[PDB]
């Protein structure tokens, strides 16, 4: 069941890691603009205690994991075959719906009505790339006929893939403020600076 | 490009499909290797039209071989119902016990054989039963490879198709001189009965 899910006979990691310099200095691209997103998270977890405040635990640890992914698109990291994919977007979708269901008590509890409708647009691009990744968990990379040879591209689907996950970051950091700022318009979430 | 299908459901590129579009080149020296196992399987065509399959096992079995290792070199151009490695290495396996099979009434027929000559021509090819199970065996669980050249990390299933294939080739030589031999070493004194 390791190899059903073989490319050209090895494993997805390996294939990242064996792919032509021009791919990988374009997946390295989006990794690099991936970092820019993973910076204004690390800044704004980094305001909050993570006691009482499960919000900023799953935020960390939707990121750590989509960290993983990342990694994955170089040809490293701890994600092996297709089905680590595909099995770490689950996870980050898990913990997505627990930030959900937090994100949306402290929604219902605020009457301002403009921080209402902020916070609940961010939870659902938080839903809607937690989709998208688990979407683009399953595009393996593939084989191309060019010039008389088969050759492997996996660079649109390690491109689309950290696309997703920095579309998620950005949904999470929105989220992330934009709960504080519900709260105190109002609870299982105390937001303690740090 | 080869053709998508559903994997473990998700799109993937299975090896059967993979051999399928190999390049050309890559193709013609298949066909080739493939080319000499069918004049090898040919004689085991005209072998075993002259039996009678009710009772001789050995002639049973060696058209169940003959029928797998026909999967085995269909998959290296991409047919028949080989789709995954997995289906290779499990074809080599079933092909490998009916080889043991075939050893084991083999050997029993050659050790009632008083013609000392003829019972070792038969122990002879059965060895070669044996070792070219063997082979195919190891031979199935090769895989195609990819190498970084051109600035592209290309795919060649060469390799590991033609050592498929010959492996193929010599246990079907040996299976059709097991049975022009099992039959001899029965003249000396399972059913040999024509038509
Ligand atoms: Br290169
Ligand atoms: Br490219
Ligand atoms: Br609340
Ligand atoms: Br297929
Ligand atoms: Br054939």
């Amino acid at each position: 069941t390791e190899d059903d899910q073989l490319i050209a006979g090895q494993s997805a990691r390996a294939i990242m890691a064996q792919l032509p310099q021009e791919q990988k200095a374009k997946i390295a691209e989006q990794v690099a603009s991936f970092q820019e997103e993973k910076s204004k998270l690390d800044a704004e977890v980094s305001k909050w205690d993570d006691s009482g405040n499960d919000i900023i635990v799953l935020a960390k640890q939707m990121c750590m994991i989509m960290m993983e992914m990342t990694d994955f698109t170089r040809g490293k990291g701890p994600l092996k075959n297709t089905s680590d994919v595909i099995s770490a977007a689950k996870k980050i979708a898990e913990a997505g719906s627990r930030m959900d269901k937090l994100g949306r008590t402290i929604a219902d509890h605020c009457p301002d009505s403009a921080c209402k409708q902020d916070l609940l647009a961010y939870l659902q691009r938080i839903a809607l790339y937690c989709h998208q990744l688990n979407i683009c968990s399953k595009v393996k990379a593939e084989v191309q006929n060019l010039g008389g040879e088969l050759v492997v591209s996996g660079v649109d689907s390690a491109m689309s893939l950290i696309q997703a996950a920095k579309n998620l970051m950005n949904a999470v950091v929105q989220t992330v403020k934009a709960s504080y700022v519900a709260s105190t318009k109002y609870p299982a979430v105390s937001w303690k600076m740090k």
